[PDB]
């Protein structure tokens, strides 16, 4: 039952350090897993409308159909997906629900569903709540933290039946490459798999790195959830506003889902998400928070490096992992230590899964400034503690 | 697995009537379980104020907690409920989520829920989700559809852990009185139940009738699941926020569950939602529509018993569920009648489960003068079909 698989369910790591944190002052949080802009005036504005408006009524449990039209014409061009928005495209109380709610479309009882890792901490829960058995599989940062198809044959069995994939990633900011994708789609294709794929740090990518949707290539849409949100793009991580795109059979299982969960996304959010869609300003707003993200992106990539932390050059999110393995301490002693000493708060890469463990995950959606005083912090106690 | 409990969740009666109804012109909705009301303006200014004071990022899985403690003052105000709002009181996307969440706090593979019906849809579809076994127990209509515990000691088993109960009732409009509550919660304490209280139309109660809730009476709290939310109350329906007040070991499991489900409510939402409680213009709005609502009530009553359908007067929420089987036909049947010639919706009893059967639920939250057209509509196909 539920019970049995949320007891399953390990306690964690980054809330564990939340509230340690939260006890001490003058300790800088690295921890964020969320955009520090506000949401952008004229989407407020909008939401203000609606509720001007009166929409404040129950909606369909697929979402409104104006907003699922929005997302229909966002997916297209942006993302190479055609998906009819009468029967393909769900809104959502977050792209969150997706994983639980998009494997409990298909997953039976003891089948596998590969999870690369380091991962987005929401995945092998997901998957232990919908019956299934989570097995990671590591991503090297030699590789970029790029998943290979090499790793996933090694790990995959005739009991698997889905793979997650997250690109751009959390919590390495690993990017995808087309080629990547097809190599995964071609694994995805040959195992009769089901694959959900992450995207909801999509506009937020750097240097030469574009965004591919595994659901665009050749046949996949017939075996892809694609996940996406305003979340982060938007910047309107409170307004709990996410979406998928997949096959009507999943979608029917997803809205009978929802029907005995959160029935309905807020309906006044809505109507503002699917005009700020098509309004160029949220695009402009969009395109300031990249630039911001991919200042301080360069900041902390080259102080960690810089201060003796081995850091692979994120190529999307918001996220940079650094490795602390060489320093001699755990990934939990290591985020111990900056908390304790240094004052800045940072995710052992243990929380990620076992390939994350010798790294630490550090978040760039907070002030600059900010920034620049906890890699001052941390390479204070790093060289102090001769750990470099 | 989950997928596999989803699969034996049965259809909806109600997107059924729902479907067809939609293409049909000059059909008059008696089948919807939500206010007509539109949110009351302060309400709405209050949310406005919350996006210009930027409340658009996560907030605590357990909500907000200046939210958290103005509901601890309405529940302690209200229903005498002693709740801490640090660690027994959670705010949800709609009460609607508090059912498969709250279940999952505990029960096991076959456990029994008791689920007094006719009752609202989401409750076996939740427990079956949960991975328990719905066991339907019936209300009478001599009882005014008010739970009987002598009913609930047919169908207790070893197997029974838990127990519905929702006053006042959708789709009866029952309301359980004191003394039935003590009898209820007597035999929740003997038989060691966990016992859930649906409260969300407590505001909506007339004549005698008054509302108590069980966690309220003596050492009720350790085994009650109290739900409650702003949908009903507020005519916020749209804004998809109720919340639960429990032992702190139910919260937990219930908090660990929605960081993979939604992970938090709306922040702007719940700031408003914090403010309205506190506000006296929000019980003036409440009672102006609970006066609406009588006003209502007694114009379909008097109108369904004179047509010909003995119906029981609700002395709570704002449904009403006449007697059809007098008439011959099914509650199926007689609500496909009613849609094809009277073109009125109504939602057929047996979707409200089997005690539902020969009965038909009609929803008084609509314009007085829609109802009025409706009750004639209805009444001249039972005249020229000679079924009254
Ligand atoms: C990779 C990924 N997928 C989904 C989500 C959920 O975002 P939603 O649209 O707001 O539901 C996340 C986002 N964020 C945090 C975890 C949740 C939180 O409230 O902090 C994270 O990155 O750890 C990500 O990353
Ligand atoms: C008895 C009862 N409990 C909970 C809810 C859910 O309310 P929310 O999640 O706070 O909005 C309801 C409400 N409504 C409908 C079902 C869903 C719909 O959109 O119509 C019903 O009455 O059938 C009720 O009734």
């Amino acid at each position: 039952a539920l019970s049995d698989r949320l007891e399953l369910v390990s306690a964690s790591e980054i809330r564990k350090l939340f509230d340690i944190a939260a006890g001490m002052k003058d300790v800088i949080s690295l921890g964020i897993g969320e955009p520090d802009f506000d949401t952008p005036q004229h989407i407020k504005e909008y939401a203000k409308e609606a509720l001007d408006k009166g929409l404040t009524h129950y909606g369909p449990n697929i979402g409104l159909l104006e907003l699922r039209e929005a997302i229909a014409e966002k997916l297209k061009k942006q993302n190479g997906i055609e998906a009819d928005p009468k029967t393909e495209i769900m809104v959502l109380l977050g792209a969150n629900q997706a994983f639980l709610m998009g494997l409990s479309a298909f997953l039976k009882d003891g089948e596998e569903v590969l999870i690369p890792t380091p991962a987005f901490v929401s995945y092998a829960p997901a998957v232990i709540l919908a019956g299934g058995k989570p097995v990671e599989v590591p991503t090297y940062e030699e590789d970029e933290f790029r998943l290979n198809v090499d790793e996933l044959k090694k790990y995959v069995t005739d009991k698997t039946r889905a793979l997650i994939i997250n690109s751009p990633c959390n919590p390495t900011g690993a990017v995808l490459t087309k080629k990547d994708l097809e190599e995964i789609a071609d694994f995805v294709v040959e195992h009769d798999l089901i694959v959900i794929s992450d995207e909801v740090y999509e506009h937020f990518i750097y240097d030469d790195a574009r965004h591919y949707s595994i659901a665009s290539l050749d046949g996949m849409f017939e075996r892809t959830i694609t996940v996406n949100g305003f979340s982060k793009t938007f910047a309107m991580t409170g307004w709990r506003l996410g979406f998928v795109a997949a096959p009507s059979w999943i979608i029917e299982r997803m809205v009978k889902f929802q029907m005995y969960n959160a029935t309905c996304p807020v309906t006044f959010i809505q109507y503002a998400a699917a005009k700020a869609l098509k309004d160029e300003r949220s695009w402009k707003a969009v395109e300031e928070m990249r630039k911001e993200y991919d200042r301080r992106r360069k900041l902390v990539w080259k102080r960690l490096n810089e201060m003796g932390l081995p850091t692979v050059k994120p190529k999307g999110a918001f996220y940079i992992f650094p490795r602390i393995r060489d320093t001699g301490l755990t990934s939990k002693k290591f985020s111990e230590l900056m908390l304790k000493e240094a004052r800045v708060a940072v995710v052992p890469g243990s929380a990620f899964g076992k390939a994350g463990e010798g790294y630490v995950r550090i978040s760039y959606a907070t002030a600059y400034e900010k920034l620049e005083e906890a890699m001052d912090r941390m390479e204070r106690v790093l060289k102090e503690r001769k750990l470099v």
